[PDB]
């Protein structure tokens, strides 16, 4: 008879308790979420910035390596120019016998 | 204390509750996963920032031996320009001499 009516009462009692516990199981989750995404936003730009300083890095060792060659052409010059003007002040020894 | 109705009303409260905590489950169950693919994410962007700064770091090292051997060719150039204009200026002088 009134014995269902306390079965009931049971129930309900641990319903609204399991209902607090839900909703701050949600105001956690949304929270602990916030965090996370704004950690992801971070490392996206961490990547960007990474990615944009590897380019830069890239352009710089490609023009590096341009000036390089040029440098290498330049020196070959020079040495030819040492040994031709060695030779030629060589021969005026030379003449001078 | 003769009338069940508290019954007709504790099960009608009680039905309500039930399906209110159907739609709070799936609502933590959506959160729980939303957050599993976000840790996913973070973890790749984390192993994809480490890749990037190894990258970095080697091309900095790369850099620093092109701009080493460049100071290396300028002093070179310097040198051997030198070596040039102290040989013409004594072709130079030996040239003034036959003329005197």
């Amino acid at each position: 008879l009134q014995t269902k009516v306390s079965e009931l009462e049971t129930a309900n009692r641990e319903l609204i308790d399991k209902k607090y516990k839900s909703d701050s199981t949600i105001r956690d989750l949304k929270a602990k979420m916030t965090s996370l995404e704004e950690e992801c936003q971070r490392s996206k730009q961490q990547v960007l910035s990474l990615r944009r300083e590897n380019s830069a890095l890239d352009s710089e060792c490609h023009e590096k390596e341009r000036l390089m060659n040029q440098l290498q052409t330049r020196v070959a010059v020079l040495e030819q120019e040492i040994k031709d003007k060695d030779q030629l002040v060589l021969r005026t020894k030379e003449v001078l016998e």
